[PDB]
């Protein structure tokens, strides 16, 4: 199934993360609209937050992550969980390698913010 | 219910990271059995990380968020995600006044590491 | 914060689904736009399904479960995940008593249909 | 990744229940420590529970889902959320075709019982 891909609500800010846990540069790249908004990089297996960010869904509320490792994708998991019916996270695992532990790069989404 | 406590694999670190989306400055404090293990406070009200640590369970695993502003409890609301039976979230929103949006601080902690 | 409540897409069909795990005979009801759509009953240690129904969330999307035991509301926690941006599930468990399983009556709804 | 694969706790009763919205009839294995422990089978479009079983995770706590469809395999999405630290949900969805519903055959996994 597409991983990776979430719908949020039309024209609303929200917050991209990313934390890596690799031998391996991560690359996060985040689309909006299917345009890249922002993109992160780095190397630790600590839990460094690589970047993190402010991003608008703009018109069409499609928000796309992809993560490569030397330039070839990463295999993603993904989900949605909303708390209160208020509160969205988009939450995305990739993995690089074959421990299969998919925390190479974590990303998180959420919103709203204010 | 209680919110904002979760069990861990005991003995394994875990990222904790924290967001602040509010007027008021927020202090995050996190319990590893019972006794204060980090705390974060700033003030944003545009989704700043005001805090982020890696962490061990401990033989308990026992791991609590506590959000407070000005000394004050807020309301909480959390849940833990697992993908691909391996890549671990949990997640906490919280609310310091009565607008319910539930992003006042927020709280992502997320393990495997490494 | 109020648990149990969920915007729904409009006009859509959703299952509900209940099961029981306690002493008490439990009743759910679920309401779309604040009024009464299914009412179930039911009472079993062991899981069963006190009833399933397929309903309509309407022109508002809203909906609500409630429960309660001989009149008195259990206490609710509950979430929404969505799977590959197009599967959602919508969850509700609910205490009765004092030991915490939250597993009184646990409700699932599920949608798209079809 | 992987997906339909969970880990519970060793020795739990757990309720397996599996949902149909297909045209095509759903076939559902559910596998404890890599043996086939329940099997349900049904055609249809209004959210039928094709089977509910309460079942054993014995000392491995191993379980998995598959779908098919005539001998197909179904692509599965899955994921795990926990409700106050105590109400577990695996759930599963399944596509047998081209439009990406992936409602096809829906299974929730909930623990514990009683
Ligand atoms: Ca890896
Ligand atoms: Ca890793
Ligand atoms: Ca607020
Ligand atoms: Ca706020
Ligand atoms: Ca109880
Ligand atoms: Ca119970
Ligand atoms: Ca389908
Ligand atoms: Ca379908």
């Amino acid at each position: 199934a597409t991983q990776g891909v979430f719908t949020l609500p039309a024209n609303t800010r929200f917050g991209v993360t990313a934390f890596a846990n690799s031998s391996g540069t991560q690359t996060v790249n985040v689309l909006v609209n299917n345009e890249t908004a922002a993109t992160f990089s780095g190397q630790s297996t600590n839990n460094a937050v690589i970047g993190t960010q402010v991003l608008n869904s703009g018109s069409s509320g499609k928000v796309q992550v992809q993560v490569s490792v030397n330039g070839r994708p990463s295999d993603l998991v993904s989900a949605q969980v909303i708390l209160t019916n208020e509160l969205n996270f988009a939450l995305v695992g990739s993995e690089d390698g074959t421990d299969n532990d998919y925390n190479d790069a974590v990303v998180v989404i959420n919103w709203p913010l204010g």
